[PDB]
Order: structure tokens, then sequence, then C-alpha cells
């Protein structure tokens, strides 16, 4: 089976982080099965226990995990803590052009290999992810 | 006990006498290793941290690491507050979560969801109760 990507957003993320999300969805598929998709698609069904135990059985299957971490929200930031605890593959994509900072435990997280965060411009994104899977490839290029 | 208050930046500018608060409890019960930290120099909208970004990554985690109880005011949305409950929970930390629901927020169902009811507890808060609440907890 094709690699599993897993892609972390903010659940309350407005309507141009959406459109975000749904790009970057869209452009990871290109490396394999995004584990979250339906979630980033879509009391909330199934309950907040059932909720959780799925992210984190997604999360520790992950080949990858990329978060974008521009909308501050507690489950991203908890899914990236148990993600390196998991000593999973991580890149944040982050969006500065709202003037808002980035949290210390998220940039202060980044190690420049397993863990790393990227300041982005909305429209460089798909580059940026081909970028990082050309660099580190899931899957070997054909000759 | 070793206490680990954990709260956000953005909580800490605008519920200080709040954080204050409940740091004030929870030194009756023991050290809060975040004490210098939570109604300290949080700086203001816009700034980046003082202190540099890797060092408080190392100092909240070593702080974790050292803790018998973490206690979140989880009620404003931060990836700080996130990441540290989630790497609390995999250092097998005893957890108690506040949150306020008359602010309007939902809270992430992550957090709801983490909850076993007794080592990692999320309790919804009405500010003037906190007090009594974390007396509750910690006899
Ligand atoms: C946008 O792209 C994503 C991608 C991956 C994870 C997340 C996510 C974010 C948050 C967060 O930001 O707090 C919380 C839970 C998440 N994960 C999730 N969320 C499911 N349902 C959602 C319907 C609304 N919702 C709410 C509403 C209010 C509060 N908390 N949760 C949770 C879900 C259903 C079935 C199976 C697995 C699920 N997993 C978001
Ligand atoms: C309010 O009560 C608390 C209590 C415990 C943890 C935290 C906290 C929250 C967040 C978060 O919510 O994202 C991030 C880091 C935190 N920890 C921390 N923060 C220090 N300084 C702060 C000055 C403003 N700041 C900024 C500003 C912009 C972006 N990111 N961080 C970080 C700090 C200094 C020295 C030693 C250890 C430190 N540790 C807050
Ligand atoms: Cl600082
Ligand atoms: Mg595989």
């Amino acid at each position: 089976m094709r690699p599993a990507l897993y892609f972390c957003g903010s659940i309350r993320g407005g309507r141009e982080d959406r459109t975000l999300y749904e790009r970057i969805v869209s452009r990871l598929r290109r490396f394999g099965t995004v584990l979250t998709e339906h979630v980033a698609a879509a009391e909330a069904a199934g309950g907040d226990r059932l909720i959780h135990e799925q992210d984190l059985e997604w999360l520790q299957q992950a080949d990858v995990v990329v978060a974008e971490v521009t909308q501050p929200s507690l489950g991203v930031g908890y899914e990236l803590g148990r993600a390196v605890a998991f000593n999973k593959r991580i890149l944040c994509l982050f969006r500065p052009q709202s003037g808002r900072v980035l949290s210390a435990m998220i940039r202060g997280a980044a190690d420049g290999s397993r863990f790393q965060v990227w300041d982005y411009e909305e429209g460089e994104v798909e580059a940026l992810l081909d970028r990082y899977f050309e660099a580190d490839p899931l899957e070997e290029n054909l000759y």
C-alpha cells in the first residue's frame, strides 16, 4: 500500500483556512493516502473519546504528519505533542501574514530535520509540499 | 508535589487575574513550576517570545517531565497548551484541564476526548469557583 500521510488543521478554521486545507490535502494525495481527508473535508458524531482514539490511531500509523498551524488550536497542538512523542517526521506550515506570532512551543520544537516549521505565503503551498517530498521522498522515483 | 500550571499566552494576557488566582491557590498544595511565567511579562500582541523559542521549549519540557500534576487552563485555544498536554499525556502525567463554557467556546474534542475521568480530567467551571474546585481536586 501507498504511504500514510496525516494532515492536521484547526477544526475552527475560517473560510480562507479551509480553502488552504483543501489545497494541502489535495497535494498530499500525490504522495499517498491522507488518513484525515474526510475530517478535513467536512456533539461531534461518535463523540469526543471516539474522535480522540481515531486521530491517535491515525497519528501512530502515519509515515509523516503535516500540520497547518496558522490558526491556534488545542487539538492541532495536542496532536503535534503526541506526534513528537511517537517520534514522527513532522512538518508544520504557518502563514505569518496575519502578524500573529506562532507559539514558541511549536517554533521551538523544530530541530530542522525530523520536526520542521516553515513559514509560507498562501500561493506557494503546493510548491513547498513538492519541495519537502522531493528532498526526502516516501516512495522512490522511477528511473 | 511539583505542580505545573499550563496556560496560554493569549489567556495570560487577557485573563491575568484568573491565572494569578489559579497559580496562587496551587501554591497552597505544592511548588508551581511555571509560577514565574504565568503572570510574568508575557509580551504584547505581535511580539516574539523574549527568551528564545528553543530555550522556552526545552525549559517547559524539563518542567513537564518533573511535574507530579499538570493543571491546564484550556479556555483560550493555543497550540502551546495543546502541545504541552500532548507531551504530558505521553509522559503519563496526572492532568486536570479547566474550561469555562461561559466564554462561548467549544472545547476541542481532542482535549475533551483525552479524558479518562481519573488520570486525565476535564472540568467545566465558572470563573468564581476556581479556588473551591482546586481545593476539591487536591483534597
Ligand atoms: C480540519 O482538519 C482536521 C484534520 C485532522 C484533525 C482535525 C481535528 C481538529 C480538532 C481541533 O482543531 O480542535 C479537533 C479534532 C480533529 N479531529 C477529528 N475531528 C473529527 N470531527 C470533527 C467535527 C467537529 N469537531 C469538533 C468541533 C469542535 C471541537 N472539537 N471538535 C471534530 C473526527 C470525526 C471522525 C473521525 C476522526 C475525527 N477527527 C481537523
Ligand atoms: C501564561 O502561563 C503559561 C504557563 C505555562 C506555559 C505557558 C506558555 C504558553 C505558550 C502558548 O500559549 O503558546 C507558549 C509558551 C509557554 N511557555 C513559556 N513561555 C515563556 N515565555 C513566554 C513569553 C511570551 N511567549 C510567547 C509569545 C509569543 C509566542 N510564543 N510564546 C512565551 C517562558 C519564558 C521562560 C521560561 C519558560 C517559558 N515558558 C504559559
Ligand atoms: Cl520570554
Ligand atoms: Mg506503508
